[PDB]
């Protein structure tokens, strides 16, 4: 059945198939979008057949092979028409970029040979989707950054904001340094694959540390230096800048300035964004000027990050007016999650959900902040995709689900149970928090309130929780192994091993408890604390980092629920038998 990320705008099927054509003739090869024209060439072996074989037709509008189909693609930036039945194929994009978009779509129809029949017409509700490169920690690799292009040109998202931190020619002092050779060969090789793949490499220069004229030129000369590398898209960046540079009139004018001198000049810049001194509600002054002011000077055609209400929050409508009204345009939204650099011992690969889904028309972009892990943060970033492309049809859960199918066919069943249960941050700073577990959460609370207060436990509940350390540990064996996203698994595998003793400690507690008499209680006991010892140990010895060094998985419902369960059957124990053993559940060497 038809299954589609982003989901259309509109989308009408027949309950019919039809083959893949084994004979087609193409129309349009030569004057359609070569990106396009590339993938549909991909999925096609049978035989180009010049005057047999049914017709497919491929073009922007405005060219001859799609001239009988105008009225039907959507007049919207990014739009496409696509039609599949008895008698032809259509792929009409609005522009080149609707193309691509027809034939990423067109991709996900195709199945085992087969395409459904079906209408669709679909464009973006939101104009830029993507990703910044964001985080604190270690930089993704050049690979890295190359996987990730080809999988935001699949998931309709156009923006990639570029930044790895180990680049010094976007920061001080050396943005105003041109890219020696290998480097801007690298950076190069990234602009071909995000052209290829319809994504707008924006490069962001991050001055702030470092406003007289010959700094100007010097910004100026080097947004000219990187036009000439292919960069077609800029940021400029002022989280960073101090005393005199947050000045909101002196920002404009450097920006209104870049504008006039260089984005308006050229024939083809595609993104020009700005990101302001004040980037969310939390941190900015009430009493004060900064946004309104920038709101009045800024050109129009300059985009203005924030990141709403606080420095990690959900979009809202009400945050949405908040900051549109002073800032007298739609604003880009970046979004901090799944990006963890604050909780850097916790995976966040739970499910994208929080914002408003009703607000598309007062965003001009949605953008999401991932983690330093790459792959992982592949789950946030496709369902990013589809909440943005089409949010009036975002449907959290199943995106989620998809979204893991996506990335590790062959064992999606265990990437969600690993994922269920890795997706709240724990305490932190900010206070931003996500839900974990709930598939198991009323079993966990029926069993804990019933084992505490020494009434009766429910043998489903026990049952529950016995069934998901089986599964826990089902799951974390055939993870570690897999060989289809190999840099997924080794990015994930701390937390694995984690998750696989914290699956076994369960189990051990779950043994005391049924507890059939003192020598085997004090087995199960002993085993639990060298369980214990050897979480601390990957605690005490992977990812580590001056800010939040280790591992931990499981925290909101599963790890406590084993640590009382424990506490509670120890204590149990000791009252019984008149005994001293110790009812801690952090081990400690001292
Ligand atoms: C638009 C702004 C740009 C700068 N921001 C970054 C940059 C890198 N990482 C994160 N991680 C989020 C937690 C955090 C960390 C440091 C400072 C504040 C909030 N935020 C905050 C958003």
């Amino acid at each position: 059945n038809v299954s589609l990320q982003p989901p259309p705008q509109q989308l009408i099927v027949q309950n019919k198939t039809i083959d893949l054509p084994a004979v087609y003739q193409l129309n349009g090869g030569e004057e359609a979008n070569p990106h396009a024209v590339k993938v549909l060439k991909e999925l096609l072996s049978g035989k180009q057949s010049s005057k047999k074989g049914m017709l497919i037709s491929i073009g922007e509008k405005g060219d001859k092979s799609v001239r009988k189909y105008s009225r039907q693609i959507p007049d919207h930036k990014e739009g496409y028409y696509l039609s599949v039945n008895e008698k032809e194929i259509v792929l009409a994009g609005n522009d080149e970029r609707g193309t691509y978009y027809a034939l990423q779509t067109f991709a996900q129809l195709l199945k085992d040979g087969k395409l459904p029949e079906v209408e669709i017409k679909d464009y973006p509700s939101v104009r830029y989707r993507g990703v910044v490169e964001g985080f604190y920690g270690t930089p993704w690799s050049h690979q890295a950054r190359l996987s990730q292009l080809k999988f935001y040109g699949k998931n309709k998202m156009n923006t990639y904001i570029y930044g790895p931190k180990d680049d010094p020619y976007h920061s001080a002092p050396n943005w105003r340094l041109p890219y020696p050779d290998k480097e801007a060969a690298q950076l190069q090789e990234l602009v071909a694959v995000a052209n290829e793949n319809e994504v707008d490499f924006v490069w962001a220069i991050h001055p702030g540390q470092d406003w007289n004229k010959e700094d100007r030129d010097l910004l100026l000369a080097k947004f000219e230096k990187m036009y000439q590398l292919g960069v077609r898209s800029f940021a400029v960046f002022f989280d960073d800048i101090s005393g005199e540079g947050t000045n909101p009139q002196k920002q404009a004018e450097l920006l209104n300035y870049i504008d006039e001198k260089f984005a308006q000049v050229k024939p083809d810049i595609n993104q020009l964004v700005m990101c302001p001194t004040e980037y969310n509600k939390s941190w900015s002054n009430p009493n004060g000027n900064y946004l309104t002011t920038l709101g009045d000077k800024l050109n129009p055609s300059i985009q203005i990050m924030w990141t709403g209400d606080r420095v990690i929050s959900d979009i809202t409508r009400d945050g949405i007016s908040w900051i549109n009204e002073r800032i007298k345009r739609p604003a880009y939204i970046w979004w901090n999650f799944p990006v963890s650099d604050y909780v850097r011992d916790h995976l966040l690969l739970g499910p994208v959900y929080g914002n408003d889904t009703t607000i598309a028309k007062e965003m001009s972009g949605f953008v999401t902040n991932p983690m330093e892990h790459a792959e992982s943060s592949k789950i946030a970033i496709y369902s990013v995709a589809s909440y943005a492309w089409n949010p009036a049809k975002y449907d959290t859960w199943q995106t989620w689900k998809d979204a893991i199918r996506t990335i590790l066919p062959s064992a999606a069943e265990e990437l969600e149970c690993f994922a269920m249960h890795n997706s709240d941050l724990g305490p932190n700073g900010h206070g931003y928090r996500r839900e974990e577990s709930m598939d198991i959460q009323p079993a966990a609370e029926r069993f804990l309130k019933a084992f505490k207060e020494g009434k009766n436990y429910d043998k489903a509940d026990f049952e529950t929780l016995q069934y998901t350390f089986e599964r826990m540990k089902e799951s974390a064996d055939i993870l570690l192994m897999n060989t289809e996203n190999k840099p997924l698994i080794v990015e994930i595998t701390p937390w694995v091993h984690q998750f696989k003793l914290t699956a076994e400690m369960g189990e051990e507690v779950l043994k005391m408890v049924e507890g059939r008499n003192e020598s085997y209680f004090l087995r199960k006991y002993n085993h639990v604390k060298a369980l214990q010892q050897q979480m601390f140990y990957i605690d005490q010895t992977s990812n580590q980092n001056p800010y939040q060094p280790g591992v931990k998985t499981a925290t909101r419902v599963i790890k406590p629920l084993i640590d009382r369960t424990f506490a509670t059957v120890v204590k149990f124990f000791n009252q019984k038998f008149n005994a001293h053993l110790d009812a801690t559940t952090d081990y400690m060497p001292h």
